[PDB]
């Protein structure tokens, strides 16, 4: 006979991704570099996570899980020539000038040479060869030339430099990052022109592309947009380091990206900070908050986030004060990004099709309520789905925990 049986085959987004454009002294230029928190950055960036040169990378990764780094400058490669041999830095930048070539006749076999590459006096590579041909590039330099080698007690590479970056380099960055999935961008620059461009960039992705992200700038409350956070002051670290507001954007961006949809940065302390710079009076803080500024306040030897807010200050009936709270933005961006992902991946405009979509959204909203991201959500009335012949409309009410006013959510799906 024939026996047949059937069985089902079963099958909230994650944030944590920050991106930052930087001017460096080493590293591959104009190409997005991905660094996971805890990763050894010496190989890729030529510096230690603790070298002052990588301070911003260190700060961004205090709260973020992944950093999308973009080096804006190619700089000039340092180099040196000894006889027939030319040694050139792998990447352009002033870091190349910390490299020194050492060529000494091998002790065991006088017909060979020991070619060592030193960085800050430390030997990081040593190759024993007969001639230049036998040499192989390493993680620091490229060997060029032909013929026999010549000894040298020390031949430091020179002419290396970072050079000057063009504002156009930031345009290349934005284009490259736009293709990646990320949550927040930090602009550790005081350039007013760049701030305006990043502000426009945020508005386009968020409201024209449906790609919800945020940009963190330094002293630019003029943005007056929920997609932009403006850091007013900096902090003082336990090691004595004073970070400017521009430098502080790194941590703020990382913290914002790392923050969960149910978490607010309000009164959280800037990791490692023991004071703020500058300090403000009660009146100045109030004025700053009213102006839409993200600022730190000193308390009990810590730098606390006064209020986790973005630059939006021109509130309207359709976009109230709740939109100024970054946690509100995280929950709403989560709804947006997740929905777009769920519908585009797992999803006809008919009774059953609409019912199934409605069920999946209700389950999603219930999950947000379970993690205390929203409250007072009643799946029995807070979400509906109505039917253009192939257009589906979804209406729902979401109540963010940090808001005493419900938010209307309208979803338009086309097939």
């Amino acid at each position: 006979g024939v026996y047949i049986n059937f069985k089902s085959e079963p099958q909230l987004g994650e944030r944590g991704i920050v991106s930052m454009p930087l001017i460096l002294s080493w590293g591959e230029p104009g190409k997005m570099i991905t660094i996971e928190a805890g990763d050894d950055v010496f190989p890729k960036l030529g510096y230690s996570i603790m070298d002052a040169q990588l301070r911003l990378i260190n700060e961004a990764l205090k709260r973020a899980k992944t950093l999308l780094l973009y080096r804006l400058n190619a700089g000039t490669k340092a180099a040196v020539t000894v006889g027939n041999l030319t040694v050139t830095a792998k990447w352009g930048g002033a870091r190349g000038n910390d490299i020194t070539l050492v060529i000494q006749e091998n002790i065991d076999d006088e017909t060979k040479f020991d070619v060592s590459t030193l960085v800050d006096g430390a030997e990081l590579d040593k190759q024993t060869v007969s001639d230049i041909a036998g040499l192989a590039a390493n993680d620091w330099v490229i060997f060029s030339g032909t013929g026999a080698l010549t000894e040298t007690a020390g031949a430091p590479l020179i002419n290396g430099s970072d050079g000057a970056v063009t504002n156009q380099a930031y345009i290349d960055y934005l284009a490259a990052v736009e293709i990646f999935d990320f949550n927040t961008i930090a602009l550790p620059s005081t350039d007013d022109a760049l701030k305006a461009t990043f502000t426009a960039f945020a508005k386009r992705l968020r409201d024209d592309e449906g790609k919800k992200i945020q940009v963190v700038l330094e002293n630019y409350p003029a943005a007056d947009y929920e997609g932009v956070i403006s850091v007013k002051n900096g902090v003082v670290l336990a090691d004595g380091t004073i970070l400017t507001a521009a430098q502080a954007t790194a941590w703020v961006a990382g913290a914002t990206a790392g923050a969960r949809v149910n978490e607010s940065l309000t009164y959280q302390g800037y990791d490692e900070a023991v004071d703020v710079a500058p300090r403000y009076t009660n009146a100045q803080i109030i004025a700053a908050l009213q102006a839409g500024e993200f600022l730190f306040t000193a308390s009990d030897n810590q730098a606390l986030v006064e209020q986790d807010i973005n630059t939006l200050t021109s509130f309207t009936a359709d976009k109230g004060k709740q939109f100024a709270k970054n946690r509100v933005i995280r929950v709403l961006d989560g709804i947006n990004n997740d929905f777009v992902r769920i519908f585009s991946k797992f999803y006809s405009n008919n009774a059953d099709g609409r019912n199934l979509l409605k069920s999946e959204c209700i389950n999603y909203m219930n999950t947000l309520q379970d993690i205390d991201a929203i409250k007072n959500f009643d799946g029995q009335t807070d979400l509906t789905v109505q039917s253009d012949v192939d257009a589906v409309y979804i209406e729902a009410y979401a109540w963010p925990v940090d808001s005493i006013e419900k938010i209307y959510v309208r979803v338009r799906i086309k097939l």
